[PDB]
């Protein structure tokens, strides 16, 4: 979108990139295309490498106590860029323009993503947690190696994002119908759930049309619709945990042998969901305001399991019915229907 | 398709067309291009118009007798005689027919707008002896002094859709359920082979079910459902099962099963059934089940007529701890004729 630079401490290696965000489509991931500008006197008789790193990070910064920092590399790849051996391969329009502008000391790099990688997802801390941080982030590091024996001064690092957008074509209209049976009763309780579409945007309302046809003597006390964020953490073992994001309930109760068809609109927002621990968010560039994490789309039929933070969404409708032992005691019937919460295509 | 003619009863107007079927590509509909041969002695001082008409029709004959309903969903007409100046843009078909027939041929072009249905009829029951319903298209050329019936000539045409070049995503539907006592879930997932299927082509329905409840899934049943939308004065719906298959396998508590069942929706298995949507006929010939209607996205006017869509319904019979619970989810697909 716009060309940005970062110069190393010793001013030996300068890195150039065209964009911060790199879009993961299901079929293919957008490659990291860029150039490095070197000072030939400063890089005389040393090798320069450009690396791409995907890291699972845990920060902890307690005042007066300790500073513990944890890191696990899910991906690491590097290509040599200096000294040049022959001509470079296929170059992008961005790379060709930048070599043309800067000069002869400019050298291109291309780092690619495989199929088994997550996206830039961070986890929200509580006000109980002052220095705690958790998330998956992507890094490009250009470094020189004076091998007369890695200097920190020659190395220059820059944060990037692997992002997913909403697909060109929408999925099926997500809908489910259920007919439940009780202790001895011949008559059933029927529930039908329907959403307006498969994919919703951040801030967009979700019209959940719910159609309950109660034909029993049982009274439906309240009907509750809730947006559930399914957060999956994969590292050594796969760990699923569910959190409620947005919730609304109808004012009307459903009578015995009577039906109700009501549509309920739910808006999931981070502005309503602040201060809660473990809420998955879309990864920041540098300390800016963010939203709730986008739905992760994984490539089908891949060999290796995807590690990191994987985010799923679902509409749950809960029905409290008057169960056994009378009207005073109650039991639950539920339906879960998944959906995608995603950013629009630019 | 070859060139065909129909002559007026008084032999005043002869209409020529190159084809009967006109393809509704979603972005633009194929226009009706033709010519009209006229007799100048019989048409001296008269005005000739060629019209295109879309009509919803209903017929009733003999129970206790005659009733016919008609709604013109579309009407447009163009004047051809007497000619004022020169013709506009002409197709190669129009130019070839003007040269071959001579001086008294006049071209017509009648275009379709975006909001129109396709040629869809409805199948009657065995007992329904004189009952017929459907949306049909008409081309009519007529002379005007007051319009005589003898001077007019009418000719049936079809608005048809074929399967698009670009196919949509692989159709997937997931749903989970929690029962009355147990907080344990039952998850059902459905996947299809294709987004678009052809007439006669088998549909592989891959059903995946993971049981965590204390309850047993007795039978798994898959249905091909024809959804028929009749729009005139209000939007009305009815759903009819076309093809049905059930698997012999049952799913126990704390178990998982993935099964793939094959269904072939055909009219041959669905004859003698009332309300079944069918692709419109030319004249009494054998047809198939109606093709899935594709409507242009973001159009201003509501589409009237008979609109046909297809869906895969899978329902699981879940036995309790009197009668068993049923849980179901739906997934759409398209059933269409292939590209010529």
């Amino acid at each position: 979108h716009v060309i940005f630079k970062k110069i190393s401490r010793d001013k030996s290696v300068t890195i150039y990139l065209g964009k911060r965000d790199y879009i993961d489509h299901v079929e293919r991931v957008e490659p990291v295309d860029g150039v490095v500008l070197v000072d030939p006197e400063l890089v005389k008789g040393k090798r320069v490498y450009v690396s791409l790193t995907c890291a699972f990070r845990y920060g902890q910064e307690d005042i007066d106590v300790m500073g513990l920092s944890f890191r696990r590399d899910l991906y690491f790849s590097q290509v040599q860029v200096f000294p040049p051996v022959g001509a470079s391969g296929a170059t992008t329009r961005l790379q060709e323009s930048l070599i043309k502008k800067l000069g002869a000391n400019t050298y291109p790099f291309l780092l690619t993503f495989p199929d088994y990688l997550p996206c830039s997802v961070m986890l929200q801390p509580a006000p109980q947690d002052v220095g705690k941080s958790c998330g998956v982030d992507f890094e490009i590091k250009a470094f020189a190696t004076h091998s007369t024996d890695i200097p920190k001064k020659s190395s220059v690092r820059l944060l990037i994002r692997k992002v997913q957008h909403a697909p060109r074509d929408m999925g099926p209209q997500p809908r489910a119908e259920a007919s439940w049976q009780f202790f001895m009763s011949d008559k059933p309780l029927r529930l039908a759930v329907s959403l307006s579409k498969e994919i919703y945007y951040h801030g967009e309302p979700i019209p959940v049309t719910v159609a309950v046809t109660n034909s029993t003597e049982k009274t439906v006390k309240k009907i509750k619709v809730l947006v559930e964020q399914v957060t999956n953490v994969v590292l050594y073992s796969s760990d699923y945990y569910i959190k409620t994001v947005a919730a609304e309930e109808a004012q009307e109760k459903v009578p015995p042998n009577s039906s109700l068809t009501k549509t309920l609109t739910l808006v999931p927002l981070l502005a309503n969901n602040r201060e809660r621990r473990g809420i998955a968010l879309d990864g920041k560039i540098k300390h800016e305001d963010t939203n709730l994490a986008s739905s992760t789309i994984i490539k089908e039929g891949i060999d290796k399991t995807v590690m990191g933070i994987l985010v799923s969404y679902q509409i749950k409708v809960k029905l409290t019915v008057s169960g056994l032992l009378g009207e005073l005691t109650s039991s639950e019937v539920a339906t879960e229907v998944p959906f995608r919460l995603m950013h629009p295509q630019p």
